């Protein structure tokens, strides 16, 4: 598959947390570390988007739309992939990982434990990397912005992603026929626990304790 294969080969390479061991452990070291981990993999993000076939001949305006509705889908689908392979733990970067009782000292533990249901479901389905960089790519375009104004391109976006995931089904999971739809309907529990995620920002900026970047509290009130 064309677009599968170029996909596969514009996977952003690891990054790394790169936590402080002189910075005594407090949730607000975890959640400060969290951050600029996640300001770094945006900035991935960006040079990575402009390999999704058609993505990059949308208007600037467009492009705007779909990230800012997609990226913490794009971000936790990353940390569940990496966490395939562990148990019951979250791998944020090869450096930086948490089991339950580093998310309860974090105040993170409900939000991990949404996380962790992902992980589970997709361990059970043996997910594959070609499914997983199809299904953020898919994350990216069904994003469901209210501003798009280009619907009919978006729409087309959707459906040439759409398109590769099923024949990379068709082709390489002739066992399961409805593989595709499996991985479609894992979509939902991406957006709501992003939609967790994104609200606990809100219950951090009220608790004041944690800084956080005046323009992201410029964006969090507006
Ligand atoms: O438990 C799972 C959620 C962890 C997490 C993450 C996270 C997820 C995946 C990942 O790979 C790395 C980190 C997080 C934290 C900070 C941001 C910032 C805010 C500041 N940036 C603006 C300056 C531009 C915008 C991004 C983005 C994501 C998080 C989310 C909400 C509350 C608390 C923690």
């Amino acid at each position: 598959n064309k677009i599968v294969s170029h996909l596969l080969v514009a996977e952003p390479e690891k990054i790394y947390a790169m936590p402080d061991p002189t910075v005594p452990d407090s949730d607000i070291k975890a959640l400060t570390t969290l951050c600029d981990l996640a300001d770094r993999e945006l900035v991935v993000i960006i040079g990575w988007a402009k390999h999704i076939p058609g993505f990059s001949t949308l208007s600037l305006a467009d492009q705007m739309s779909l990230l800012q509705s997609a990226w913490m889908e794009i971000l936790i689908l990353g940390v569940v992939y990496r966490s395939l392979s562990f148990e019951d733990e979250l791998v944020y970067a090869d450096d930086y990982i948490m089991d339950e009782d580093q998310s309860k000292l974090a105040g993170l533990l409900d939000l991990n434990n949404a996380i962790l249901q992902l992980v589970k479901k997709y361990k059970s389905m043996k997910l594959e990397k070609e499914e997983f960089v199809t299904l953020k790519a898919i994350a990216l375009a069904n994003s469901d912005s209210m501003h798009i104004e280009d619907v009919e391109a978006v729409q087309k976006l959707q459906d040439v992603l759409h398109e590769a995931l099923q024949d990379y089904e068709a082709g390489q999971h002739m066992e399961d026929p409805r593989r595709a739809g499996k991985m479609l309907m894992t979509l939902p529990l991406l957006r709501q626990t992003s939609t967790k995620a994104v609200q606990h920002f809100y219950n951090i900026k009220l608790e004041g304790k944690v800084p956080m970047h005046k323009l992201f509290l410029e964006m969090l009130e507006a």
